[PDB]
């Protein structure tokens, strides 16, 4: 089962797909979005690939995204 529980901080799965069926950018990539959600920020998170991940204690996994226009989303995971 690829699903999380709660708020998806515990998720390891390789699901990298957004809410809306995109790619995932993969989390050290500063292309299409630079940002600061790298695993040298977040040496605990599993910022890996491009796997969905919480590394921010939001309400559930997330990634950004490789469409230039949409900088982030929620993973199209489900609760379990
Ligand atoms: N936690 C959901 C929003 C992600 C924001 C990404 C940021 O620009 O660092």
């Amino acid at each position: 089962q690829d699903c999380y529980h709660g708020d998806g901080q515990s998720y390891r799965g390789t699901s990298s797909t957004t809410t809306t069926g995109k790619k995932c950018q993969s989390w050290s990539s500063m292309t299409p979005h630079r940002h600061q959600k790298t695993p040298e920020n977040y040496p605990n998170a599993g910022l890996t690939m491009n796997y969905c991940r919480n590394p921010d204690a939001d309400k559930g996994p997330w990634c950004f995204t490789t469409d230039p226009s949409v900088r982030w989303e929620y993973c199209n995971l489900k609760k379990c």
